[PDB]
């Protein structure tokens, strides 16, 4: 009976600990579940005292409004939006810096789900400084605020080419070609994805992920028996090798032919697709790659591709192949976003 808007709204001014984090727990309950009940919710006019209520010091009271934001932050990029411009990132940033693993966890939780939206929304986070916070996290030894940490960088990351530029300028592509060697599978695939978006840049970004020695790891893991493993390399060396001819040369010199030639014989379809995609973007340049995958065998199994009964397979092997006759490319971005 009657709506639970106007009540929680109101005690979320009130100075009543306990009676302010009911309101908190009606919000949070509220905003977890349909995209229409989380805009209600806004237009209800929560959020000015949710960003207010973030720089509370009662800590309950600010985990209960970082778990109000992640359910928020878990809908419509407008939604979002409106959490930006209420300003709410400083107060983010500041609980980045916070000893309380619970609530660190929770920001980071944000902060990623936040970072992928619209490039103007990761202009704006960058912009509320979690870029120098993000990146000293990044030597965490917690798994859980690593894995977040390396999460969020991959979505700012996921941007325009000045988002991966100040990403870059963070200092963050030492720390993730360190961890391109972890034994932690899990890390690792994120390490390979924010990797992957930073290569999906401009050719100075994909020549500043070379400097930094990534390409001697990733054609060592081009033999891992981890076909997860194995497609998230292929993914980072196809964006490497969308860039101009002196970083597809650079990759030919890190070896990756002959792998990517045997890997062109594989029964799985979506490491032969991944494998086409990567030889795809290393016959997109110069006379002289094209004549060293000509020379590593490629056209034959090419042409034997092409009678695969796959269509998708056939078609791109087809067109490979005309790229490799013919005289002289795609770049893929990927997001995280999670909900509760
Ligand atoms: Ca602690
Ligand atoms: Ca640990
Ligand atoms: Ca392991
Ligand atoms: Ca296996
Ligand atoms: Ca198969």
């Amino acid at each position: 009976p009657g709506s639970e808007l106007p009540q929680m709204v109101q005690q979320l001014n009130s100075p009543d600990q306990q009676e302010l984090q009911s309101a908190l727990r009606k919000l949070s309950q509220i905003a977890s579940g349909g995209n229409e009940q989380i805009q209600a919710v806004i237009d209800a006019g929560a959020l000015p005292a949710l960003v207010q209520l973030l720089s509370s010091p009662n800590e309950q009271i600010l985990q209960e409004a970082l778990w109000a934001l992640s359910n928020i932050a878990s809908g419509g990029n407008e939604q979002i939006q409106a959490v930006i411009d209420a300003g709410a990132l400083p107060a983010l940033v500041q609980l980045l810096s916070s000893p309380n693993e619970q609530i660190l966890q929770e920001a980071l939780w944000a902060l990623r789900n936040i970072a992928s939206g619209g490039n103007e929304q990761i202009q704006a986070v960058i912009d509320a400084g979690a870029l120098p916070a993000l990146v000293q996290l990044l030597s965490s030894p917690n798994e859980q605020i690593l894995s977040s940490a390396l999460g969020a960088l991959s979505n700012i990351a996921s941007g325009g080419n000045e988002q991966i530029q100040a990403v870059i300028d963070a200092g963050a592509l030492p720390a993730l070609v360190q961890l391109l060697s972890s034994p932690n599978e899990q890390i690792l695939q994120l390490a390979l994805w924010a990797l992957s978006n930073i290569a999906s840049g401009g050719n100075e970004q994909i020549q500043a992920v070379i400097d930094a020695g990534a390409l001697p790891a990733l054609v060592q893991l081009l033999s891992s028996p981890n076909e997860q493993i194995l497609q998230e390399a292929l993914w980072a060396l196809s964006n490497i090798a969308s860039g101009g001819n002196e970083q597809i040369q650079a990759v030919i010199d890190a070896g990756a032919l002959p792998a990517l030639v045997q890997l062109l014989s594989s029964p799985n379809e979506q490491i032969l697709q991944e494998a086409l995609w990567a030889l795809s973007n290393i016959a997109s340049g110069g006379n002289e790659q094209k004549q060293a995958v000509k020379e590593a065998g490629a056209l034959e199994k090419l042409e034997q591709l092409q009678s695969h009964e796959n269509e998708k397979i056939q078609k791109e092997a087809q067109e490979a192949l005309e790229k490799l006759q013919s005289h002289g490319s795609g770049k893929r971005k990927r997001k995280l976003k999670f909900k509760r």
